[PDB]
């Protein structure tokens, strides 16, 4: 219960959807000072087996949570083959996780420039000096790739879009809000087809 | 490079071995003031589609990392058909991760015995609590579950193992570190039949 400082998580904290209530979680954990409130960990399949790593939310709202990422990254290829994914935001100094899975679907190039253009050029650079799956043996070879990258684009004040990055988005289909508890009689509501439902604690 | 107050993972990194090196990794966490130091994204497969949330990593040794549960939640169910997972530590405040992905079988009977009995009085009723199927519609229907299984157990000094209860092992197949830098050129060592290689930051 003292985790969030909250009274229980209920179906009245639904009434204006499922989208308000995940950017106000968003902005609780960043108003109390949660690292990258705002890193979710995502799940895709390889060859019908699970694989997780974290991303950054960089877009919310009623079409889902969007983030983005080379088109060549092995999170790219399994995306491909198989266009569902599930994330979780892990807000454990809150006792709070947020899931959400659905259908996968590209974002627009419109979009993708947009983002591309608030990243801090110090980020710009790092992105393009990623070799894509090139072999690496060492730290300094990596360190050589971004010298390359930087010395290439000196003059540059606008960097431009590397040619596979861009952008995903998972489709809000079944969303899952936990508040957890001292006494492990944590509060689960699911919302699916804009039914509620809530349930046991233990799953 | 700030956030871990390190200089870049590599190979000599790993010279004691994958689970020295978690453990060292996990005992920063804590020393850092992490919430939740041990807890981890746990992705399972339900009908070809990846499914997430957040387990409690209780024993880390050299056959893998594992969680206890109900062998009859979601989880449970999708672990029985697809005896696969992943899961990532998300360590966001050091800049970590650490991913561990492999096949699946459950823990002994001597390992939930022996773990069930360090939970402490309120936590073993809290699972005892947690009826597997039973719907739910209200959260004081929660309440009366807990206050059932108090009054039921009121006088056991020392609860029983529920009847459905235990754990799973992932096995150590493919264990990656992740260390974020601020250029963005993150160090990442995959861990695979002994042998280990960098990744390009952009995977």
């Amino acid at each position: 219960p003292e985790k969030d400082g909250c009274g229980d998580l209920d179906f009245d904290w639904l009434d204006d959807g499922w989208l308000t209530l995940l950017r106000r979680w968003l902005n609780d954990a960043q108003r109390a000072g949660v690292s990258e409130p705002n890193a979710m960990v995502l799940a895709t399949v390889a060859d019908g087996k699970p694989v997780t790593r974290s991303v950054l939310c960089k877009i919310l709202d009623e079409s889902g949570v969007a983030f983005f990422t080379s088109y060549t990254s092995a999170k790219g290829e399994q995306l491909a083959v198989t266009p569902y994914a599930s994330a979780t935001f892990p807000w454990y100094q809150l006792g709070r996780q947020a899931h959400v899975q659905g259908p996968v679907s590209k974002v627009s190039t419109e979009e993708i420039f947009t983002y591309w253009s608030m990243r801090p050029r110090g980020a710009q650079l790092g992105a393009w000096a990623s070799q894509q799956s090139r072999p690496v043996g060492s730290r300094a070879q990596l360190d050589n790739q971004l010298a390359e990258v930087t010395r290439r684009f000196a003059d540059q004040d606008q960097i431009p879009v590397p040619p596979g990055w861009g952008g995903y988005r998972i489709a809000p289909e079944i969303v899952e809000f936990w508040q957890g508890r001292e006494n492990r009689m944590h509060n689960r509501i699911r919302v699916a087809n804009g039914r509620l439902e809530r349930l046991q604690p233990g799953s």
